[PDB]
């Protein structure tokens, strides 16, 4: 008891499959609940399951994320009939990964634990990304590169904070549209950020900023 839906496992139509694999679904989805398993269907072209760690995650990615467009397609996310994902009858996508993928272990996961949950602001969908784990010295034009090596729009505007006694930069990523910022973001989550003080990668993290704007 306690959430509105009644499993923790939703499911996502709309989706563009010659954009879309498990860990850009896990790119957006992991903005409202830990991801634990995504599945694309095999009877429905497009559509994804994805279980949440609980009902909870699940209605947050529902009130926040249905009816939004990527990729000139209408998202629709609703409560999957199905009380778990189960791994059976997986198929490679056209990328060569798998139709199926289970994240419960990921370390980009961001609601393990109920303090780093509360940490988690509401994710209303908008045109401004917030970024967090950044190398120290990124720039403006770090981004735009890599944004071209992705193949995605670049920002309109990039702010990095100022910050001392941090390891690492934060900062806002704008957009023209709520669109560009949510192709963006299934895209370039948890993209690894070249570290050359050390031998791990910044994983970038994004969500969704209330900020109006990258100024």
């Amino acid at each position: 008891y306690g959430p509105h839906a009644d499993s923790p496992v939703l499911m996502v139509y709309g989706l563009d499959q010659s954009k879309m694999n498990c860990d850009r679904v896990f790119n957006v989805f992991c903005l409202y609940g830990n991801v634990e398993k995504v599945k694309f269907m095999k009877s429905k072209p497009g559509a994804a399951m994805v279980e949440m760690a609980d009902g909870y995650a699940v209605d947050r990615a529902i009130t926040h994320l249905n009816n939004n467009f990527m990729f000139g397609q209408k998202m629709n996310v609703c409560v999957s009939k199905q009380p778990a994902i189960m791994p059976g009858q997986s198929y490679g996508l056209e990328d060569g990964s798998c139709s199926y993928k289970d994240f419960s272990e990921s370390r980009n996961n961001r609601f393990s634990t109920p303090e780093q949950a509360a940490k988690n602001r509401i994710q209303h969908p908008s045109n401004v990304l917030h970024f967090f784990n950044a190398p120290l010295e990124v720039t403006e034009e770090n981004f735009f590169e890599i944004c071209d090596e992705l193949g995605v729009k670049r920002p309109t505007s990039v702010k990095v904070f100022s910050g001392k006694s941090e390891r690492s930069s934060s900062g806002l990523l704008e957009w023209d549209s709520k669109s560009d910022a949510l192709e963006t973001l299934g895209f370039l989550n948890h993209y690894q950020m070249k570290n050359p003080n050390g031998p791990y990668p910044y994983t970038l993290k994004l969500c969704f900023s209330t900020a109006q704007h990258a100024s």
